[PDB]
């Protein structure tokens, strides 16, 4: 209902700079929240921003321009603390949820063990960063090793492409999950399949949890934004 949120603009196009693209609502230049210059690492990612702000119809909703959203976000808070957002996410290689597997019933854990195996096989040969896998409750320390490849993995990321990581490791709570979605040994829908391998597990012998469900398809659809995130930001 806001003044300010009203939709003045006819056109909308994009337009290169001394530091990356622009979007223009006509003749003027998009900008972030912050009143700081929007600038787009790729013309694929601005085209893209710009599609969102010519689909505005009455009234502008953030809710429909998840693009022009992680935009704001890789340069007013990924870009300037790159260090601690690498550090943060690089930190679930230590708590990774493929290294977790449950102790029962035994049907679950072969499920855990065909889906998650793999990807495990993959992060030890591909990331050279072979994770230590526990059974139960108590967790087992990762080597410190390991740690320090899977945190250098993040650091070597562009500030747009950490903070499409984000989501991917955040939501299904997995570092090698995200990491494997944006060097394509999967995409987002596998990802968030393999990580409710257990919830998918519990729900098909005991019965489906509405809220459950509601929830996993949101992380769902933030992992599809984050991989598209990914791909324009290439």
């Amino acid at each position: 209902s806001e003044w300010k949120a009203r939709r003045f603009w006819a056109s909308v196009g994009i337009h290169k700079e001394e530091g990356g693209w622009a979007v223009l609502l006509d003749e003027r230049p998009l900008r972030t929240p912050g009143k700081q210059p929007l600038r787009l690492p790729t013309e694929a990612l601005a085209l893209a921003i710009a599609e969102e702000w010519q689909a505005v119809q009455e009234v502008i909703d953030p809710n429909a321009m998840p693009l022009t959203r992680s935009a704001n976000s890789a340069i007013e808070k990924v870009a300037p603390q790159f260090d601690a957002v690498a550090a943060m996410l690089g930190d679930y290689g230590g708590t990774d949820l493929l290294s977790y597997r449950a102790d029962a019933p035994e049907a679950l854990v072969r499920a855990q063990a065909e889906g998650w195996d793999p990807l495990i096989d993959w992060a030890a040969t591909e990331l050279r960063a072979p994770l230590r896998i526990t059974h139960g409750v108590i967790p087992v320390p990762q080597d410190p090793v390991v740690l320090l490849k899977l945190r250098a993995e993040v650091a070597s990321l562009d500030p747009f492409g950490l903070t499409a990581l984000h989501d991917l490791v955040t939501l299904p709570g997995s570092l090698i999950l995200g990491l494997a979605v944006i060097r394509g040994r999967i995409d987002a829908p596998t990802a968030h399949a393999l990580s409710r391998i257990k919830e998918e597990f519990q729900a098909e012998r005991w019965g489906r949890d509405e809220e459950a469900e509601a929830q996993a398809a949101s992380r769902l659809a933030a992992m599809r934004d984050s991989e598209r995130f990914w791909h324009l930001t290439r």
